[PDB]
């Protein structure tokens, strides 16, 4: 397999720490049904967490996620739901009182929220605002919001608007409400992404369609970056800004040679196709020299500062009417270069 | 396969129609990637639409009609949104003035709805609401509300929030503002549904699981209702119930054993599991003896009073706040007879 080919394999996966940081949970995931929702889910299952909170507002990916883990129907509850409804959401929240929250739901594609900002700066900014702010009001314990490398120098609406969530969770911690986030890249098969198009193609004998020569990734498989964030929010103290290290980049060529070259397909071209709108070349520099060790080799903490929520509120606010999002996510985010 | 079986095929599908209904128009789709959705948009482009705005809230979905329409790129855009973002949407419809609507989004799962009353009454009736209204201020010259036949003497919460966008939209329809809503039943290996379910449990050595040895349903291939719901479409002066005849029934035992079968794995057991909340063991009849004809044999049109909607706008704020969805349904929809 190209998945098995390009799996991190990390050395560092702690079993026994997460199973001591879910055992008798109630936990909380959003984006329950996605591709690492769904795996946060299994993963809460498999470690022990006593009731899980399955909260998506897709009805295919909650009945799926639903259904994968019926052996486990009496541990789960299915809540069809946007959380951009605080009412509704809040109502869940004081139902279930869950000492955790892993924040999965978000809008992720690059040229999708590049073509629809609003709903990413709505699906992404407020769903995060309100998810978070209904959290610290309920007394959630500990908060892990996903994020991406895309926060880092974001040239994207999507990768913006990571950003803007990183600064509004982060800033929200405190001792009682303990926020983390975590960074990783390119998740190996994940919904929408490049390995499923070129599976497509392949199967469909289409040419394979590349960006760009030159394009490269950092990759790991889902139960990988889903067990290392895991393990940072079990080392959490609130504040941190994680990282996880992903090994060395892959060409995206030799990606799409070696799929080929697995189904015995050398009949079929890869064409170029340029890049798209937002996209990076080369992705950022993971790690910092600066960012400190974890116990994990596989995990670092970046230098984050809060801001002032007033403000930022404000500037939310300002967001959701604005006449131009790049502009205005630029006096958030002042690296932003769109 | 399982789904050439028990397909439809009716002898009146009509492209020509189609294509003279959609000819050169600006058509926007709600729950664009969906089953449906996602036929409704391809058969627009097969038929001759000018530009498909492509309206979903599931990303991935949105992202997959897309790719699935890339030789068409040119003619369709990708709107990545829920329809209850009335402000958003609005200005959608004044950017791209669309001439029809045809509207696939819901919630749809028997059980999630169950379990889950008052978001399946926010999206299917309040995003109903919102896109009904949004049109007919934006001057919208047609409405296509895709129902169901479970919004017939409802069981559950799902069939009965469908049946209040029924009274809804066509309580909207006038001369200037055209609705039609089309009812048909199970669409064969749809998302979420039956069909892939029993391929997974098969793939993965498992009984099936049957709910209930006597239970039926009403089936067809999404090609089949999908263009009969554009023929219906056409044929429509606003304010329209329509219904798709749809066939035998089909005993899912009948399925399960077909599709063990047809995979060689009659070493697989079919285990009964009980019926689901809400759910009906033979759905109701297809077409009234006196329902109305049309020119096309497989749709007809269901008799249906216009609401106020004075009333139904005051119901539906009831609906957002009342202690008892069930209960504040059922003051809508004096046939619902929740299980
Ligand atoms: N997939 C990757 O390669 C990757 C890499 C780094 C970070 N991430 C981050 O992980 C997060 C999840 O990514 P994914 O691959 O699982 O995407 P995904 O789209 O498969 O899953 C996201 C889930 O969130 C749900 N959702 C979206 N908005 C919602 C809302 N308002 N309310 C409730 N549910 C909502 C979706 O229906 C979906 O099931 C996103 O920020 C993404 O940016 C992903
Ligand atoms: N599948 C069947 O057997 C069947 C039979 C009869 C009637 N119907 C009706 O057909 C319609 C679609 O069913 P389907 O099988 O395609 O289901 P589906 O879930 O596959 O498609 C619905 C689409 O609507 C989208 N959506 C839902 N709420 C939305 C919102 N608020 N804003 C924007 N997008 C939204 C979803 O993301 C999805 O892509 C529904 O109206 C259902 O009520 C289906
Ligand atoms: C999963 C998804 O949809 N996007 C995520 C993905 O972005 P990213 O945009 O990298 O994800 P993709 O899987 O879409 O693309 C992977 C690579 O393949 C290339 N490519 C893509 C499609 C194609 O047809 N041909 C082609 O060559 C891209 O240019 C990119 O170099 O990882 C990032 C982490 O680093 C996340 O921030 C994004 O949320
Ligand atoms: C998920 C879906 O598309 N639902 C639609 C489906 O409902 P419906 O609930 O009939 O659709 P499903 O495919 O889930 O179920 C079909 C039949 O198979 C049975 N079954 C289902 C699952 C299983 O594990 N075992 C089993 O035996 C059900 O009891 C039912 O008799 O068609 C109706 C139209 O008639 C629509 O109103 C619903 O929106
Ligand atoms: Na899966
Ligand atoms: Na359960
Ligand atoms: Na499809
Ligand atoms: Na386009």
């Amino acid at each position: 397999s190209i998945e098995d080919l390009l799996a991190r394999k990390p050395k560092d996966l702690d079993d026994s720490a997460v199973a001591a940081f879910l055992k008798d949970k109630v936990v909380l995931v959003s984006g329950a049904g996605g591709t690492i929702g769904s795996e946060l889910c299994k993963q809460c299952i498999k470690f022990g967490a006593k009731h899980l909170i399955m909260v998506d507002h897709s009805e295919y990916n909650l009945y799926k996620i639903n259904d994968d883990l019926n052996l486990y129907k009496e541990k789960i509850t299915p809540i069809l739901l946007s959380i951009l409804d605080k009412q509704s959401l809040d109502e869940v929240l004081k139902t279930y009182k869950p000492e955790l929250i892993l924040h999965a739901a978000a809008y992720k594609h690059v040229p999708l929220c590049e073509q629809n900002p609003h709903s990413a700066v709505i699906n992404n900014i407020l769903g995060t605002k309100i998810l978070c702010d209904s959290a610290k009001e309920n007394k959630v314990a500990k908060f892990v919001m996903i994020s991406t490398n895309a926060a880092v120098r974001p040239t994207n609406i999507m990768g913006c608007t990571k950003r803007v969530c990183e600064l509004y969770t982060l800033s929200m911690s405190d001792e009682n409400f303990e926020v983390a986030c975590v960074r990783f890249g390119n998740v190996l098969g994940s919904s929408g992404s490049v390995i499923p198009k070129f599976k497509a193609q392949i199967a469909n004998n289409e040419p394979l369609t590349l960006t760009h020569p030159d394009i490269v990734r950092y990759f790991m498989l889902v139960a990988e970056a889903v067990q290392l964030v895991l393990q940072a929010g079990a080392i959490a103290k609130g504040g941190e800004l994680f990282v996880l290290d992903m090994g060395k980049p892959v060409k995206i060529i030799d990606l799409a040679k070696k799929m080929l070259l697995l189904s015995n397909r050398n009949d079929l071209e890869i064409k170029i196709t340029g890049l798209r709108k937002g996209e990076k070349l080369y992705e950022e520099l993971l790690i910092d020299e600066n960012d400190a060790k974890t116990q994990y080799e596989s995990i670092f903490v970046a230098k984050n500062e809060k801001v002032d929520l007033d403000w930022l509120n404000k500037e939310i606010e300002n967001l959701q009417i604005c006449e131009d999002i790049s502009e205005a996510l630029l006096k958030i985010v002042p690296e932003f270069k769109h």
